[PDB]
């Protein structure tokens, strides 16, 4: 699929850059005929088949053609898509709030009310995305947004769609793989991955939530990915001597090393608790 090819700095002023990656930066922008704001990513072009930098074509289209499905208030939107010799350049729906990691690294570890009230707007998008057998595979703080975090209850949105793909077959198997200290032990060792693999990384986040601490975190990447295949934590009673058991309940039927046992986003909606790359 081809997309607009006219200078998207004749439609858009660019301002404050909110994050760059190693294949794509994102800066606030201005839509001249609107006046509203939004945020583009310009996502960085492969110049040859064979080339390492840059993203693929196929790639690229992937997190376009998912992002036009997705219609959720805990899923950022996507507006319009430009692109040119050397970038495909995606105009997002604009959340200036910050990153999630920001925010935690401010508060240093949340109650279980304050981590409640996040950890249920991401099921509610995981759960919307997991319906449309949509899976994100890249589920970190870095990637969940605060659309104002300036309030006592912050709302977010899920970003970042670069792995998300669609599961019609049950599981992808082309070593798909995040960040080691998120992902699940079927990225790991390179199985076949479904839905499930997001709800591991659900588990992950909760943990750091409730602690300001990684469950599986080593000093390096391979410590950190033989810390996870080996299902290698534990709930630090330093961290969590005053943490509910149900919560800790939550976190453990997520933390699964076989995908098929572990909680699925609908079952994570009913738990009682809630219930109203990878080388060095």
């Amino acid at each position: 699929t081809v997309f607009r090819q006219e200078n998207v700095d004749d439609y858009y002023d660019t301002g404050e850059e909110l994050g760059s990656g190693q294949f794509a930066v994102v800066k606030k922008c201005r839509e001249k005929s609107t006046g509203l704001q939004y945020a583009a990513k310009f996502i960085k072009k492969r110049r040859t088949k064979s080339s390492r930098r840059g993203v693929s074509r196929e790639d690229i289209e992937r997190e376009v053609s998912i992002l036009k499905e997705i219609q959720h208030p805990n899923v950022i939107t996507l507006h319009e898509v430009y692109e040119n010799k050397t970038d495909v350049i995606l105009i997002l729906e604009l959340v200036a709030g910050g990153e999630l990691f920001d925010f935690l690294a401010e508060k240093e570890s949340l109650t279980e009310e304050e981590a409640t009230e996040f950890l249920k707007q991401i099921l509610n998008g995981v759960y919307y995305l997991h319906s449309l057998q949509i899976a994100h595979f890249d589920l970190k703080p870095e990637n969940i947004m605060l659309l104002d975090r300036n309030v006592p209850k912050p709302r977010i949105k899920i970003i970042d769609f670069g792995l998300a793909h669609k599961i019609d077959f049950g599981n992808e198997f082309k070593n798909i793989f995040g960040t080691p200290e998120f992902v699940a032990p079927e990225i790991v060792n390179y199985e076949p991955l479904g839905l499930e693999a997001d709800m591991w990384s659900i588990g992950v986040i909760t943990y750091i939530l409730l602690s300001g601490a990684s469950p599986f975190l080593g000093d390096t990447k391979q410590e950190t990915l033989a810390n996870v295949s080996a299902v290698n934590y534990e709930f630090e009673d330093e961290y969590f001597s005053n943490t509910s058991a149900l919560a800790k309940d939550f976190i453990r039927r997520l933390l699964v090393k076989d995908p098929k046992k572990r909680m699925t986003i609908q079952d994570s909606l009913q738990h009682p608790w809630i219930k109203p790359p990878q080388f060095e």
